[PDB]
């Protein structure tokens, strides 16, 4: 069937910025895609709603997804604290690529990053599972608030999120 579409409504210090939409590559990485989908709807009782982007590096990536500790060290998946690296079929081929952050092999949780460039050296190191479908302009706007070391000058939060059909 068709790949799912989820969206994030982004805010800056509580003020709405816009919506970014993503396609999840469920035909390639079903387990990884399903985790992100369910975390976006909130249907298992926990998820990205209300969490923030803790590390933003202009020209490289925007990372978020820690809804358990809210400091960059937490997050969990719908299957448990960690799940395996499903495969490394997809590559970090350009801006808008959605990939899973990790702390070593087979430690996928909820943290993810959005690529704002093609970065070959990431390949084989992270599982790619989607891409920005619409709202790339919104991702660019979020970048204005990051810095070389990743610390944001303003709170960038996911004010709301879900699935679109
Ligand atoms: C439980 C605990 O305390 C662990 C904290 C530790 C960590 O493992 N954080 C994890 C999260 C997911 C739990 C984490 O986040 N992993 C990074 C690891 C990484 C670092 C550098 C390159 C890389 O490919 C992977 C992760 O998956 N991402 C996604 C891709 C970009 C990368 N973070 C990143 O931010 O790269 C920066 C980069 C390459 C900038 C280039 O300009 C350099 C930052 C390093 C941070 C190190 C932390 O002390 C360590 C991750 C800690 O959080």
């Amino acid at each position: 069937m068709v790949n799912p579409t989820v969206f994030f409504d982004i805010a800056v210090d509580g003020e709405p910025l816009g919506r970014v939409s993503f396609e999840l590559f469920a035909d390639k990485v079903p387990k990884t895609a399903e985790n992100f989908r369910a975390l976006s709807t909130g249907e298992k009782g926990f998820g990205y709603k209300g969490s923030c982007f803790h590390r933003i590096i202009p020209g490289f990536m925007c990372q978020g997804g820690d809804f358990t500790r809210h400091n960059g060290t937490g997050g969990k998946s719908i299957y448990g604290e960690k799940f395996e690296d499903e495969n490394f079929i997809l590559k970090h081929t350009g801006p808008g690529i959605l990939s899973m952050a990790n702390a070593g092999p087979n430690t996928n949780g909820s943290q993810f990053f959005i690529c704002t460039a093609k970065t070959e050296w990431l390949d084989g190191k992270h599982v790619v599972f989607g891409k920005v479908k619409e709202g790339m302009n919104i991702v660019e706007a979020m970048e204005r608030f990051g810095s070389r070391n990743g610390k944001t000058s303003k709170k960038i939060t996911i004010a709301d999120c879900g699935q679109l059909e």
